[PDB]
DNA sequence: TGGCCTGCAACGCGGGCATCCCGATGCCGCCGGAAGCGAGAAGAATCATAAGCCGTAG
C-alpha cells in the first residue's frame, strides 16, 4: 500500500516459485508454513 | 534693512450705446468608420504525484 507499482519488484521469487500469477491453473504447495522468530521484529 | 501696499491728484482711454456684416449653427439629406460583443486562441500559474536525506533496525 505504501508504494504500489505493478512494475516495482526486487525478488520475485515467492510469487514465481507458489503459483504463476491467475493462481486456480497451478496451485502447487498446497501447504505452506511460515516460521518466524519471537522477537518484535519477527 | 529693504521692498510691498496703498492714499492721492493728474493724465489717459476704455466701457457703454447704436448698428450692419459675418461666421457659427440647427436642420436635412447623405455617406462612412470605428465597435463591441461574442467567440476563439495563447500564456501564466497553483494543485497533485513519485523520493531522499536524516539514524537505527531487520
Amino acid at each position: 500500500e505504501k508504494a504500489r507499482f505493478d512494475k516495482m519488484l526486487s525478488s520475485q521469487e515467492v510469487a514465481t516459485l507458489i503459483t504463476a500469477l491467475y493462481n486456480p491453473d497451478k496451485l502447487r504447495y498446497h501447504s505452506i508454513i511460515i516460521m518466524t522468530d519471537a522477537d518484535v521484529d519477527g
